[PDB]
């Protein structure tokens, strides 16, 4: 008595689609940017294309189709959905390219342009896909800045589900063993209990919009992850942003409080941010949304 | 009988302003981006400021001495003025800052921003300068997009006075004699017979016109400038640049007559271009104002 997956799983021909640059390579094989030209079509779509590292790893094998798996199954317009996969040596994931890259590095390279709107326009649509994994008993598990991408500056997605897992109806938490998940961005039950709920979830989106508002701060900055669950136990949270209104910096922390249930929903922090897009300056002050003498020389008229 | 000149000359101290980057070293001396702060108010003016090679030239002291009078005996929004001098070992000429550079340089480096809108506006406000200085008894004698400067992108001005010439009530024409003039921008009359006149400057305005529709093409690029003479003489001019309809192209060959009076007034200039400027798509065309079959994958839907 569960809802049949029904997602359908496209094969893709390698001789379908042409890689054209490296876009990164981290511990998660490479990312190239490419585009896919179905033969019977006059279409050419830009996709992402994602390979493990050339070698073959059986346990890595098994994740990176344990993410086609969730990708392919998620359909939602804040949401990076997975367009087929390519079966060569080694396994290529295929996506829509968003080529802004990751929201992080944006905000990082863009803060004497952002404005209060993006900001918190972003905070929408974060918790609207966030909303709609919720939806489909997706937990997330690796929400941040970096996960996020950018199609364009006013509209991003949600990416990433390496760590995602699946919920039955049921069933209320997924309990992890292996461990190794970002301990800055992760619920303290999480860290204490290796829990993980929607709720944890929210703690992440917490930080993230603490990313955000910072304009691509680090989070602890100073401090090693060892310590982390001290500091959170003892009451410690993130600091207030210095553009970031009380108001803004209380859904902040009502995300990481310890009662998980306490927490807001993500269709609660929809409705807020909602709320706040319709008038930014109110929620969020930035200067501009070495001299204030200086004066035009054809308005010093001659004296 | 002659209409006093009361032009008030600016003695600046060395002290009220502060150099702060050179912006240019020709054959010109070089000129320094600076702040001028006058003692008693509260203000900060940008500035340019122009001195000769560190030595003293006798006849090109006179020179600098030359361009100061008339840059400070012209006011017009189109027209850089001389702010004032300081005396110091060798004389610096100072004026208002126009950050953007000179408008050859800059459309150049802005080919694939720069709109069909700003292109004839430049033209009318060359023109109304150009008036200005002909109202003012003013023949400029280098006019060249290299001497329009850039205040902001909609707002530029006529400078670089340094070979032009004021003409008596009862005078038509100025004879030159030790000449290098830029052979390129130069009417036939000018370059055969040393003669200068208003309609001259009209000639160049033209092979300005020619330098802004080509986004910066230097004149006659193969050619050396003993030839230019003779292929005028036969009757060669400059092409018609790509975006340029007949409409326009036929003002620039109107200022290129070989009868200096057929060619056009700048009032006549400045009514003309002002008539394109009301619609300017259909007076240019330029293409902004890979691959076009692709696709976006959130629009190209699973089949
Ligand atoms: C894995 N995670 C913990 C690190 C986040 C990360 O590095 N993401 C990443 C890395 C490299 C490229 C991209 C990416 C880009 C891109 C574009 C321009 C500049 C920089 C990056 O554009 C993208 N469009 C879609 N997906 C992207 N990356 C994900 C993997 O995070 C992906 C690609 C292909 C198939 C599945 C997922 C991307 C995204
Ligand atoms: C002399 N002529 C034949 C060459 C044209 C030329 O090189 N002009 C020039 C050279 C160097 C600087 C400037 C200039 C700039 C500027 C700003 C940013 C980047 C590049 C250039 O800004 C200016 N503002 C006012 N005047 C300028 N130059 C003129 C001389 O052409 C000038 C400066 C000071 C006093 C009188 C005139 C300028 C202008």
């Amino acid at each position: 008595g569960e809802a049949p997956n029904q997602a359908l799983l496209r094969i893709l021909k390698e001789t379908e689609f042409k890689k054209i640059k490296v876009l990164g390579s981290g511990a998660f094989g490479t990312v190239y940017k490419g585009l896919w030209i179905p033969e019977g079509e006059k279409v050419k779509i830009p996709v992402a294309i994602k390979e493990l590292r050339e070698a073959t790893s059986p346990k890595a094998n098994k994740e990176i189709l344990d993410e086609a798996y969730v990708m392919a199954s998620v359909d939602n317009p804040h949401v990076c959905r997975l367009l087929g996969i390519c079966l060569t040596s080694t396994v290529q994931l295929i996506t829509q390219l968003m080529p802004f890259g990751c929201l992080l590095d944006y905000v990082r390279e863009h803060k004497d342009n952002i404005g209060s709107q993006y900001l918190l326009n972003w905070c929408v649509q974060i918790a609207k896909g966030m909303n709609y994994l919720e939806d489909r008993r997706l937990v997330h598990r690796d929400l941040a800045a970096r996960n996020v991408l950018v199609k364009t500056p006013q509209h991003v997605k949600i990416t990433d589900f390496g760590l995602a897992k699946l919920l039955g109806a049921e069933e209320k938490e997924y309990h992890a063993e292996g461990g190794k998940v970002p301990i800055k961005w992760m619920a303290l039950e999480s860290i204490l209990h290796r829990i993980y709920t929607h709720q944890s979830d929210v703690w992440s989106y917490g930080v993230t919009v603490w990313e955000l508002m910072t304009f691509g701060s680090k989070p602890y900055d100073g401090i090693p992850a060892s310590e982390i669950s001290s500091i959170l136990e003892k009451g410690e949270r993130l600091p207030q942003p210095p553009i970031c209104t009380i108001d803004v910096y209380m859904i902040m922390v009502k995300c990481w409080m310890i009662d998980a249930d306490s927490r807001p929903k993500f269709r609660e922090l929809i409705i807020e941010f909602s709320k706040m897009a319709r008038d930014p300056q109110r929620y969020l002050v930035i200067q501009g949304d070495d001299m204030d003498d200086v004066v035009d020389a054809d308005e010093y008229l001659i004296p």
